[PDB]
């Protein structure tokens, strides 16, 4: 599709898990919380 920020495109921090836009990135990382998705590695590798 169209991918460029020149011109349309406000609000750059908003939520799509559940659907909820934010205004300060700050705030987006409060609530990102309830929506866990890490893949934190183990001790041992391969
Ligand atoms: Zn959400």
């Amino acid at each position: 599709g169209s991918s460029g920020s020149s011109g349309t495109g406000e609000k750059p921090y908003e939520c799509n898990q559940c659907g909820k836009a934010f205004s300060v990135r700050s705030s987006l990382t409060t609530h990102q919380a309830i929506h866990t998705g890490k893949k934190p590695s183990g001790p041992s590798s391969g």
